[PDB]
């Protein structure tokens, strides 16, 4: 499947792409305004995230570090990125169907569109104002606005136990973002696309 990843943001972002255990395609890179950087990721691919990754600073060798969303110290990304990042999630061919959502579990970092660009699914989005109307308490002093787990640490925000509520900092992200995932629980918001489809991750779709 083709991901086309467009940095519509007026700030260079290095995007990032892992499942977790291993990169996606080269598994990250750097986009500056405007850019556009088309991937390819393995059909069948399961628990696949793409994210933005702010302020980085990389040697010659790809080793180096960003602000929010490091994948450990690598331009590279192998695995997942340090929150707070906004996160375009996929499963892959998931016995004939894929299924995309946005989370803001591990906070919010830079806004986001995630659509298919091919037919018989909607896309999501997460583009309003959260690091700006952050709660003070979950504002990350490296950029971004945390998820409450990250920040206190809680079997309630982490969900640790499986039976977790909503909470006021897991609203937060709700009210702003309707459309992304709020908390492990939250009343999901996976969209159902055919099998085989292909997308567009927009950072900074709006404004």
């Amino acid at each position: 499947a083709t991901f086309e990843i467009v940095n519509r943001c007026s700030y260079t972002v290095w995007a990032a792409a892992s499942k977790g255990d291993a990169a996606l395609d080269a598994g990250g890179r750097q986009l500056n305004s405007g850019e556009s950087w088309t991937i390819n990721v393995e059909p069948g691919t399961n628990g696949g995230k793409i994210w933005a990754r702010t302020d980085c600073y990389f040697d010659d060798s790809g080793s180096g570090i960003c602000k929010t969303g490091d994948c450990g110290g690598l331009l590279r990304c192998k695995r997942f990125g340090r929150p707070p990042t906004t996160l375009a999630e996929f499963s892959l061919n998931q016995y004939g169907k894929d299924y995309i959502d946005i989370s803001n579990i591990k906070g919010f970092n830079v806004p986001m569109d995630f659509s298919p660009t091919t037919r018989g699914c909607r896309g999501v989005r997460c583009a309003a104002d959260i690091v700006g109307q952050c709660p003070a308490k979950l504002k990350a002093p490296g950029g971004g606005c945390n998820d409450a787990c990250t920040v206190f640490q809680t079997s309630e925000y982490c969900c640790t136990t499986g039976k977790c509520g909503p909470t006021e900092y897991s609203r937060f992200f709700k009210r702003l973002c309707p459309d992304a995932f709020s908390y492990v629980l939250d009343k999901p918001t996976t969209v159902t696309c055919p099998g085989s489809s292909n997308y567009r991750v927009t950072f900074c779709p709006t404004a």
